[PDB]
């Protein structure tokens, strides 16, 4: 699939950089024709078939295909795609309140945690309903619309590892951030929607305590901890956290993906359900 090959600069002006990573940079931008504002993600293309630099066309096209399917208040939306020799440029919905990660570093109560979590669960319910696994859920990939409100609204971003799961599972080169990946990722096993639910358990633990449940001193330690389900609720952090909140986490941080709560289970769980 090919994208718009006119110069993006003829249609958009860029401004503040919103973030950067491995082979991508995200810039605030404004469409010249409408004055409307967006986030432009510049993704570096591979220059040869065997290069390890840049993102493969196959991987770029998958991400764009997934983004085009999505329309839900809790997930980022895609406006347009451009490309040139060096980059694919995604013109994405602008979200200005920063990462949930940075909002967290600034300070949650169970109410504040569930307020965020319900939105995340709603977005993931939408995705999983469409058989889309995100595969990279973490606080860095949850953005706030406006961070100066008591209960900020959120949108899930970064579908770079996302996959359609038409056959119950996928087994591919898929591996996210060690702190948040499920044991089946660590062990290179077939992956399905269940992996996202584990990641939600990790996010929930962090929301409530400020601490990361499997984090070791090195990446290999973290991964070893994940595979062994080596976590516990520290009393210093969880002493005034409800047993029901702990129950919710405990039913997500389960090694056997078949025994893990599904997204539907999570919405019916007594900590979440009205
Ligand atoms: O940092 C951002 C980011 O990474 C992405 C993003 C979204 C979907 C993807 O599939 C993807 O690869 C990246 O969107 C954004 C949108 C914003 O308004 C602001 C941002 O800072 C980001």
């Amino acid at each position: 699939t090919v994208f718009r090959q006119e110069n993006v600069d003829d249609y958009y002006d860029t401004g503040e950089e919103l973030g950067s990573g491995q082979f991508a940079v995200v810039k605030k931008c404004r469409e010249k024709s409408t004055g409307l504002q967006y986030a432009a993600k510049f993704i570096k293309k591979r220059r040869t078939k065997s290069s390890r630099r840049g993102v493969s066309r196959e991987d770029i096209e998958r991400e764009v295909s997934i983004l085009k399917e999505i329309q839900h208040p809790n997930v980022i939306t895609l406006h347009e795609v451009y490309e040139n020799k060096t980059d694919v440029i995604l013109i994405l919905e602008l979200v200005a309140g920063g990462e949930l990660f940075d909002f967290l570093a600034e300070k949650l109560t169970e109410e504040e945690a569930t307020e965020f979590l319900k939105q995340i669960l709603n977005g993931v319910y939408y995705l999983h309903s469409l058989q889309i696994a995100h595969f990279d859920l973490k606080p860095e990939n949850i953005m706030l619309l406006d961070r100066n409100v008591p209960k900020p609204r959120i949108k899930i971003i970064d579908f770079g590892l996302a996959h359609k799961i038409d056959f119950g599972n996928e087994f591919k080169n898929i591996f996210g951030t060690p702190e948040f990946v499920a044991p089946e990722i660590v062990n290179y096993e077939p992956l399905g929607l269940e992996a996202d639910m584990w990641s939600i358990g990790v996010i929930t633990y962090i929301l409530l305590s400020g601490a990361s449940p499997f984090l070791g001193d090195t990446k290999q330690e973290t991964l070893a901890n994940v595979s062994a389900v080596n976590y516990e609720f520290e009393d210093e952090y969880f002493s005034n956290t409800s047993a029901l909140a702990k129950d919710f986490i405990r039913r997500l941080l389960v090694k056997d993906p078949k025994k893990r709560m599904t997204i539907q289970d999570s919405l019916q769980h007594p900590w979440i359900k009205p």
